[PDB]
């Protein structure tokens, strides 16, 4: 169901989106960018690893598109983001560092959302 709070709440969360697609964050962001190209980088195991492959550019094409209907959606594909870097990396990659310290600005401020 749709609530009356649920455009401000996506406010917020494009908010959030446009905050780690910042170049404040853009040591740490990159590696989140754009879809995973595995061929490219020899991850040939990555799409048997991965079932459903998320980024950044991907939740940017959702919230322009009005693709997510509330807050708890759009949170949902940012964790799968990092949830996917998590599973297919070893945990002391430095990819998976930057994924925690993206996570840590994401969830911070995702716990400021207005109610
Ligand atoms: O989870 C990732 N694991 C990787 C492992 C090796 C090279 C690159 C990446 C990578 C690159 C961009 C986005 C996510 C990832």
């Amino acid at each position: 169901a749709a609530h009356g709070s649920n455009p401000e709440q996506l406010k917020h969360c494009n908010g959030i989106l446009k905050e780690l697609l910042s170049k404040k964050h853009a040591a740490y962001a990159w590696p989140f960018y754009k879809p995973v190209d595995a061929s490219a980088l020899g991850l040939h195991d990555y799409h048997d690893i991965i079932k459903h492959p998320m980024d950044l550019s991907t939740v940017k094409r959702k919230m322009e598109n009005r693709d997510y209907r509330d807050a708890q959606e759009f949170a949902a594909d940012v964790r799968l983001m990092f949830s996917n870097c998590y599973k297919y990396n070893p945990p002391d990659h430095d990819v998976v560092a930057m994924a925690r310290k993206l996570q840590d600005v994401f969830e911070f401020r995702y716990a400021k959302m207005p109610d």
